[PDB]
DNA sequence: GTCGG
DNA sequence: GCTGATGCGCC
DNA sequence: CGACGGCGCATCAGC
């Protein structure tokens, strides 16, 4: 738990700004601030010590002598005791309120569980399912269900069609002893960037994974992005396991580097490279890397025939996945 | 909120 | 219907 | 002082 104190600080300052304030910018700041802070292996003992950190300025800086000093900061001792800020980070953890949707419930007198329960029908689809499942999604699942939940995905796949390739990405394959959800990088060799040759590529796997009761609910669903909830099955006389957010992602079989770079993150990894990717004049997203021309305007996709290559092209030293954790 | 022209 | 803007989601 | 990562799906306004 090193520096554990103000990367906590940090990350309730940056939950605020982006719940309340509705800051994206110093959202990403504080966030940035913290992944670079639980990075540094010595104790902060000062404001001075951490400012030399990139992404620690002036106001991280006095923050943190604030917070040694004190062991806490007067900014937060406040957020805690407004009422509207509390009730918007409250509403905001339930899956599908954002910060516009938790001040419009708020403006409504909509600020508790009890309040939400009552309101079913002020809710869209995907909220009535975060409330549903409010406990169940605030729950990490421990690698040993996820290598659980990995069998069923994987041999379910097989099953529609054995050309299809699934992987399982995000804090899974960054190696985490826990995740917070199940993200699927999807491929079939009918579609690429090319060409799609078949149709329902990714609504064959919902279906099948439906079908054997594992996907029980749908938050979203498009041609190449599926969002839902999914269930282990239990023993006889065993209480079920918690429901999961599961996420399907159907990539380009030849973008499947760039694929799985993006769906493996962290996001503040992510975010990091594709902004280092802007200052060596290429960008980076889920399909291609590709140069910035004169204008700035992006050029033609750059060959990709593994993940190294795209640190390659921006010229940073390959990052294992476990080595792109927060 | 921070960084780099 | 379509297109473009916005909210909320993903890493 | 401008830029800050990039894009999928749901929803709604305007034509
Ligand atoms: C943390 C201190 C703040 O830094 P940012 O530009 O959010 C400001 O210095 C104080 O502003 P406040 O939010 O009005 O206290
Ligand atoms: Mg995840
Ligand atoms: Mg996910
Ligand atoms: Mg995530």
């Amino acid at each position: 738990t090193l520096n554990g104190g103000i990367t906590d600080m940090l990350t309730e300052l940056a939950n605020f700004e982006k719940n309340v304030s509705q800051a994206i910018h110093k959202y990403n700041a504080y966030r940035k601030a913290a992944s670079v802070i639980a990075k540094y292996p010595h104790k902060i003992k000062s404001g001075a010590e951490a400012k030399k950190l990139p992404g620690v300025g002036t106001k991280i800086a006095e923050k943190i002598d604030e917070f040694l000093a004190t062991g806490k900061l007067r900014k937060l001792e406040k957020i805690r005791q407004d009422d509207t800020s509390s009730s918007i980070n409250f509403l905001t953890r339930v899956s599908g309120i954002g910060p516009s949707a938790a001040r419009k419930f708020v403006d409504e007198g909509i600020k508790t569980l009890e309040d939400l329960r009552k309101n079913e029908d002020k809710l869209n689809h995907h909220q009535r399912i975060g409330l549903k499942y409010f406990g169940d999604f605030e729950k990490r699942i421990p690698r040993e269900e996820m290598l659980q939940m990995q069998d069923i995905v994987l041999n379910e796949v097989k099953k529609v069609d054995s050309e299809y390739i699934a992987t399982v990405c995000g804090s899974f394959r960054r190696g985490a002893e826990s995740s917070g959800d199940m993200d699927v990088l999807l491929t079939h060799p009918s579609f690429t960037s090319e060409s799609t040759k078949q149709p329902k590529l990714l609504h064959q796997v919902v279906e099948q994974l439906q079908k054997v009761h594992f996907i029980t609910d749908t938050l979203s669903k498009g041609e190449t992005k599926f969002m839902g909830v999914c269930q282990l099955p239990s023993k006889n006389d065993e209480k079920e396991y918690p429901h999961r957010r599961i996420d399907i992602r159907l990539i380009p079989k030849d973008q499947y580097y760039c694929g799985v770079l993006y769906f493996t993150g962290s996001d503040i990894f992510n975010k990091n490279m594709r902004a280092h990717a802007l200052e060596k004049g290429f960008t980076i997203n889920e399909y291609t890397i590709r140069p910035l021309g004169v204008t700035g305007v992006a050029g033609e996709p750059l060959p990709v025939d593994s993940e190294k290559d795209i640190f390659d092209y921006i010229q940073w030293k390959y990052r294992e996945p476990k080595d792109r954790s927060e």
